[PDB]
């Protein structure tokens, strides 16, 4: 019942940029241009920063899988957040969802905050809120959508709609989570489209990277500007890991769904487990939602354990394939306790108000077999929880 | 008459940081560590995530400090990266104070960007002392300095510029210590709070990395500056700062056939009847050429010069190179050349490149390791063939 | 109706080698270590054993179902070694309908140290023992083969060759993958991959792979590894352990992709005759889904016409790549008797039925309606 | 007195093969190409990378204009490059192989190559004379090696280049490792095959197995090429783009490895617990003079013996702090080896015929500061007899 699939995705992702004419070799895969700078004199590129043939390759590719227009790429998702709120002047007020990562969270708030910038932490699944906080002098909502880590999801269209009404507001998608496979916020309204790439987008967890992908012209060039500009630029050869990523990011996406529907399943039965927070569960508060939204769900899987802290830990410690480790979309299987790791970086009073207690653990379900990730579950829980 | 050159560079730029103990393979050269994040809570857990910190940046920027000697040092993904990075320890209210003639790109950051900020921007010629203490403010954080400046190359007394800076209040000094490198200048050791640099240029020296890096003593100002790097995420990737630290390996021997090659260029076109004046560091006839023997152990190869006649004759001269490559860019292995007016000072308005002296007959030269003989052979005809 | 799925294979492609706890760190992914050499005062030099090809065999092993593995710079390298192991005098049986350069390096380089090199139709029950000698110490066998695509009955073969004791019997699973075939599980010595094609799968790497059990045979074929020093980069080991984590998913995707365009080519008026081992019209069906737990994306097909009309049709395409190679992501097509197949002599080509219209498909992982959309514009250009 | 420095080196191994006009973006330093195969169809361009590709033609491009040479071979190892060169040959053909060579090279031809109807002759080829008395009709091929690993034997090449080419057909391979084609070029002193493994000096930065072929003869090269795809011993691109980049320093690398290495080797001979110290730049050196006439430098390469018995060759290594103890050479960092127990341990009644005995040492002096490296064997000395 999700929305039907993009329409020529896994053909894009492998050919746009890629386009063997643009080299004197005719090199099926675009070569690595490490070079810095390139000779003048007699169109073409004049510094590495300012562009260069295998990020310019990578960016086309993005800016298609997100059905843009131009995309950009940057040393990581934070950078990319940082760059897109250098748009703004000193006097403009930012609206941030409440829960957001971590280091989002951190830069808005101890950071940008700091420079005539005004920050709003907003309940943003409540639309009707975000009318009330939305002033003359807004100029940028910040959404996240699902949350990271309780994935509550947000109305990017009602929210997009909401934002447009007051003239030059700019609406931003963090779309770390699903991907441009499964939610593209451009098509549903939004601005900007921005990725940390470093997740699902490379899906090996061996490149930090960021992407920002817009239709605006002139968005564009304030943002082609800024990325020149400020220098937060990536390497080459992270842009041709991604770019090589990216050419199995449809068939990972898959997987990954049908492993993550599984585990929750399995999770949600299980009677060690208090609840399951999963997007693609009919007990998720905003399945339908998602439905209407997104064309599937993703790996990453959200749920409370029965007990205490201390059923946590062993649980987490007992896994054999599941890897105690921070970040997620990679193909192995990441575990974590927001708590003490990836959301220590959200005020205590704040965690108790988004339900990161010391029982909530995210699991980045990746794509080994089935079998072998719910075995591992399964084992693990009875260590907490033996018979 | 230069001053000695740093004890232990060459030994310090190969093994520090390069200790084959980190590895239970006991490699000789660290490895390069991709990975974005690692596992934690394990029985018998320095790294957490990558952008954090990671194996292989980590040992670059240990090395660099040491080069630098420096306590500490910050790897990122380009120089102007750094230079962003570097500006967010401020709040709005705060003043910078820059050099009147720095790389368009330092000056484009601070006039167009961080002035939209709360933060005001005066530039300064720091080369001439009483301009820079009528400009200082008890609201002052900050000033940047760039010595020799891009690209008409002016010298900035280090150790004088720190005194007066250093003396009333919490002002910190950036040395933009691109153009020398930590083998020729070493501007903490004349005072500097911060020692800056491009590794895009004589660092890596090979034309393939941009890089940024920042160098630092004070603890209090490491640790902001610390938080900035993996707050802002301006990281640079790990085989970046692998293939960066490889080109470190042999930044001593490069930056010495750098100097030679450099000052043989600067002596043969000042003595060029079609040239109109050389501006370099290691000749007597530049202005400040005493200063730089007392903070320099040495120059490189950055060759500024006057063709003479207009903006035509310049082009011709240009377009006649054929081992010389008209680039952008610089601090590579191979030489370049460049017309900074249209080029990589575009972005310097025009009403500031006639009073800072950038025309359309300013060139600047980064001259490379190829043999002396061949470069002076291509100037030669070149020049030949700009005024036939 | 095929055999079940190798059970644990997406596990072990994940995790095998790829233990945290091997580094100071515990990096989840392994370091590219380049360092030649190593302090003492484990590992003495680079091109013997290295952190991250040492990773990467113990992967492969897992994924063929091995005890051991080896690495090498190329597919016709991890040939060449293993032809190491022989003596001065001996005969190798090799398939008659090989890849071209497997041939060529046997008729051509390999027969003057020494060696006796006989082609012979290895499905021919009655051929393969008449070709036996006392002397014969390596078959060499592929299946399928480049690119008639023919089936060998793998386990029976080898009930042939080790009849005559030590013979060694060597597969040539480039093909099929070990997600899709274990050659080793039916009997053979050697299982041996271009990890160039569909291991690797990106088209950026060129490696050899090869797996064996027996013990005595893994100690020559490790030693000749070190000593003829055709060892792949640390960089290359990672890239295809890095590829090698999405094998699973990426043959799935080959397969349903594959059938899809032989099922087209097949009612296509403009198409002679399709060759794919997942379509019940090819002779040996039934033999694949007893060895086998799937099919490739490697689609064999005759245009009608002649020359002319194959290469209208390879000249139009525009999503399908006309070049050499296969297993990457991305679609490739080539007329073999022209292009892959020209170093094999020409006679013997048209014995083996690669013809002048012979067209040899590579599908990759793009959407099934583009690639089929692109052979329908391209047939009609060459018979509007 | 030694030979003039080879002219427009560095500009040759900065710029040869490095042509921004190759590609369509103009870049200054070539790009990185992975790609296994190319778009055919529009004469131009390259079919199969195993076959060529655009990096490792510009290293080999690159390679070949710093040996002299007309064509360049690149492998996937040094060893890669010898194995296949010596499939130039078939059996019943002989090999003549320098007495001292490297443990490796010693035991392909030894244990390997002489089991594919292959003779093989181990002979003193410092001692010329030796030579044409082990050469016969059955000869194809001699593989030299000067300096010796790790005798540092030097052998006259145009000499042996005199002698074997005065009969029918035998091609003479240098494998001029040691030396680099800065210090010395084989194939201008009549040698036919000019053989580097990048992994040590070639490359110079530890990091890369690779191995060079030059060659001038037009059927010699075409033989060649033919194996080099046919055999697939091949590089990785991006070994081959390292080894490219690394070759942009080979020269300042060279002279700060002579400056370095004379220094070590005069230090040692001063040394009063140092029996014999043998190193081409000192005039204690037997072939001295010869090695002048031949070459325009020499490397970082110091092979002594140490005063006492094994324990004391034991306490001297482990005690470097500097110098690292490990294989291989050439490169960057400083290292430390006992041949007999490691790098030549392949090769032992030949090690007491050649003199590789429990007590010499093999040094690879690096790039560090010369007061510290000398400082680093002084203490280490010191400590081996205290």
């Amino acid at each position: 019942g999700f929305l039907p699939h993009f329409q020529h995705f896994a053909t894009q992702a492998i050919h746009v940029g890629q386009d063997p004419e643009q080299w004197t070799s005719r090199a099926v895969v675009p070569p690595i241009s490490l070079s810095t700078t390139f000779k003048q004199g007699a169109s073409g590129f004049t510094y590495s920063r300012s562009g260069n043939p295998t990020r310019n390759c990578l960016e086309k590719a993005v800016a298609a899988l997100d059905g843009a227009k131009y995309c950009l790429a940057f040393a990581s998702g934070l950078a990319a957040t940082v760059t897109i709120t250098h748009l703004l002047k000193a006097g403009d007020q930012i609206i941030c969802m409440d829960d957001v990562y971590g280091g989002t969270n951190r830069y808005f708030r101890q950071v940008a905050s700091e420079f005539g910038l005004k920050i709003s932490f907003v309940d943003c699944s409540k639309i009707k809120l975000l009318e009330a906080a939305i002033t003359p002098e807004t100029k940028l909502v910040w959404i996240e959508t699902p949350t990271n880590p309780t994935q509550k999801v947000i109305d990017i269209e009602g929210c997009a709609h909401i934002v447009h009404k007051h003239g030059d507001i700019i609406l931003v998608v963090d779309n770390t989570f699903m991907s441009p496979y499964f939610q593209r916020p451009l098509a549903l309204g939004a601005d900007i489209s921005m990725y940390s790439a470093t997740k699902y987008m490379n899906g090996h967890s061996d490149v930090v990277m960021g992407l920002v992908s817009v239709n605006c012209e002139s968005l564009h060039n304030r943002l082609r500007f800024l990325q020149n500009s400020l220098g937060a630029v990536p390497s080459p050869i992270d842009c041709y890991l991604c770019n090589r990523g990216l050419k199995t990011l449809h068939v990972r996406m898959e997987k990954h769904f049908k492993n993550g529907m599984a585990v929750a399943q399995f999770l949600e039965s299980n009677p060690w487990v208090e609840k399951v927070i999963y997007p693609g569960l009919p007990s998720h508060p905003q399945h339908e939602l998602v439905k209407r939204q997104c064309t599937g769900c993703t790996g990453m899987v959200t749920f409370y354990i029965k007990g205490t802290l201390q059923h946590a830990e062993i649980f987490l410690k007992n896994l054999k394939l599941f890897t105690l480790a921070v970040s997620l979309g990679g193909f192995e299987s990441l575990a974590e306790l927001p708590a003490i790791m990836t959301h220590a970086s959200v005020l205590k009073n704040d965690r108790d108000v988004l339900g990161i207690s010391d029982t909530l653990i995210r699991l980045s379900v990746g794509l080994e077999d089935e079998e072998d990730l719910l075995e591992d579950l399964d084992q693990a829980l009875k260590a907490a929880h033996p018979p």
